């Protein structure tokens, strides 16, 4: 049954791994949902559109590197239902940044406790993968949700249209 | 509650495209979950896995157009769950193959009662957006599994290990 | 007799590096050895000889690597024997792979009890050295081994010389 | 209060960041202040004050990069006095490495200090941010300040004006 | 004790350079607080960041040119320490275009007393050396600065957070 | 058990060649070692260690030809230990070129006895692959090395740290 591959990688790293790919495929879904909501021709919010668009590939791309991952220590991927997103309508460019500023700290959430467990198991392997390709990308994405949210409530955001549209212009243009 | 867009749309097409949406993503779930089963080491069929992630992305972008046309036309995106994967383990190239001739003849069946509503709801537009993007590379794709299928079979698959080397060598390579 | 370089380098730690200085050439070694026994008239695997040659130059580089760390450090470098392979005759493509893969297990297991130690003494220098340039690279060579085992297998290895002779061919060459 | 990006960021790791940014500032004009000795007309040692000149803006890119840290993790930036240096005049080319090397064998055991603090708190991403970007950059830089003390001591610096000319020709040239 | 390049060259004047220098580098810190207030992620006004940091580098060329400047005329560096910016927050892009015009004033203040003093010293080379490379400088960026605070507030900085955005993006963008 | 390639190859001259190959794999070892000590951070002689890194893998180089030539000739090699060099710490730059010079004088006289077994085995072939490959290399090594040590000697090697650096740089480098 064991990996011919496989060394030093616990059951429960395993199957912490496939929970985080199920949550990247979740997260690229998330954004998948809010693209399109902005491209809604009552909303109309092009930059923004591609904005979470690119989004949801990188996440896909996430889920692919653990999945990767996953075979090179000799564990075995475990699919699950990837989950519908919280909502069809994010209401605004402001409420769909704040759910995406909120959905990147809960990945990193789910990140850090991976790599508590990478380390109580004594797997440096498995702590410096996360540590290279998943935890200075989600503080980065977290920091630039977190200016684009400050960006868009200084410029009055999302009552003042004229705000988002500009912010849609300036900065994700 | 009208779109200002939507003309000539008709309820049951804006459904059958959500049903249709959540069947492409489906499809390009399952085509992941194949590659990385010929990512295993005890598979190892690179280009096997390379075949069906490059199916995977295709049916992602299948299924961002139809959304698209969705918004296009005024309707309302309602996304759904994602289901798993009916396996974790695909067993060989030529299950694989035989596993993807099967989905792509069910989303190309759903394709066709798509057809038929637009037709029956007198939707020309819709009627050939499917003609166009759809129904040809439908009718390409399983062809082209069929061809794969059928080689793996005169090779002597999935019992000779060799035969899915040399394919994945030669047809997929 | 300290280093002027010398801050928060264990003496566990230098002793530790010169045990997998000599492992690295030790593994050097036996890569050479399996090259040269492909490269046999009686053999006469071409690729098999250079997919191992170029394992020994890349092994042989590593060890040059950790020489130069314990230089950094601060370490002296103490080396010694470099032991003769188990094999001068290594039998079979899918044995040399076999006896390959058990090789960088070793070396890797070796590899994970000079992180454990650089953690236990408190040297993220050394742990970070570890992880960057090493386990990664360690957790690769094992995947590729394997995958490079299961082909062979699949193909009918040892027992095909075909199977060995186009695996020579398509996956080495 | 709480900044919107911050997570799993403690308020001692914030101090010592801002501590780190302090010192890094410093050696930035410790190193300024070298540079300079050597461009005094009698001591005229170019290619000394180029290498230390050299030396204080990459350590003010240090410190640039630790605040770019603290703003990334929510943490805000507190400065604080730049010392003057312990020196006015350096006396000779091989003093002034020895000063620098003291000076980077302090830096590096602040960086530890950091290190083993993000360690105690958990903090992966702090870390590897200190692995990456600052613990090997300190090892390279000691062993290369080292390396000029002992070939300025073994070529008779500072008594032998030659010496120190034609290190700072040779060498820094 | 005099040195060998010394001629026409106060003691007051060598002061008083070694105090300009102070300041240029107390300038340099005094900008570099203010870009990393700007790239807080509450505050978030890139282009603000960036200007200030390039005023911040520009400060330390001019420190590092009257450093030049005291050894080409054989008086000697003493530095002192640089103290920390009067404020840690700089509350808003308009209020750090004002405490930035007021520090560039100050400076000029300086040196205009510095030039005062090379002419009442019948020093005609430093005399000129501050017309030439200070003086102007003073006067364009002190218009400049006049220019953008006049621009921010007839936008409607501080109260309009668009009015600064807009200006961050069109000005300095 | 005869080779099918086989052909006026003597058991003699066989054995006799692996023994060479053991010996050039051996004088790989003792410059990897010389190399090393030079990039000890109490030495510091960049470019020795360059120079002797270099003669190490032109020795591997020598070994693996020797290695093809076994299975040319259709003998069969037999790997044996490594042996350590010598030394630890190889003193000065001179002390390692002295050792140098009688080691490549010591494969010199091994290449010697090789051609007279070659020759009295009347091996044209062993005797002229000697000769085109080997000897001249040697004789060339030994002239090199010879002249270094002149040199060294005549600057006033070891005593004079001074020789030795302006040696490094200006031989060497
Ligand atoms: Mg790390
Ligand atoms: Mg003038
Ligand atoms: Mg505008
Ligand atoms: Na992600
Ligand atoms: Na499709
Ligand atoms: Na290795
Ligand atoms: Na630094
Ligand atoms: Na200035
Ligand atoms: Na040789």
């Amino acid at each position: 049954s064991t990996s011919q591959v496989r060394q030093n990688y616990h059951q429960d790293s395993e199957a912490a791994i496939n929970r985080q790919i199920n949550l990247e495929l979740y997260a690229s879904y998330v954004y998948l949902s809010m693209s399109y909501y902005f491209d809604r021709d009552d909303v109309a919010l092009k930059n923004f559109a591609k904005y979470f668009l690119h989004q949801s590939h990188e996440e896909r791309e996430h889920a692919e590197k653990l999945m990767k991952l996953q075979n090179q220590r000799g564990g075995r991927i475990f699919l699950q239902d990837i989950q519908k997103p919280d909502c069809d309508d994010w209401e605004s460019g402001l409420n769909a940044m704040e759910c995406a500023l909120h959905l990147e700290k809960n990945v990193n959430q789910s990140l850090l406790e991976l790599h508590k467990l990478a380390t109580d198991k004594n797997d440096p392997h498995l702590c410096d993968f996360i540590e290279t390709h998943y935890l200075n990308e989600q503080v980065k994405a977290i920091k630039e949700l977190g200016d684009h949210v400050t960006n868009l409530r200084k410029m009055g955001a999302p009552e003042s249209g004229l705000a988002e549209y500009l912010f849609d212009k300036h900065t994700l243009g």
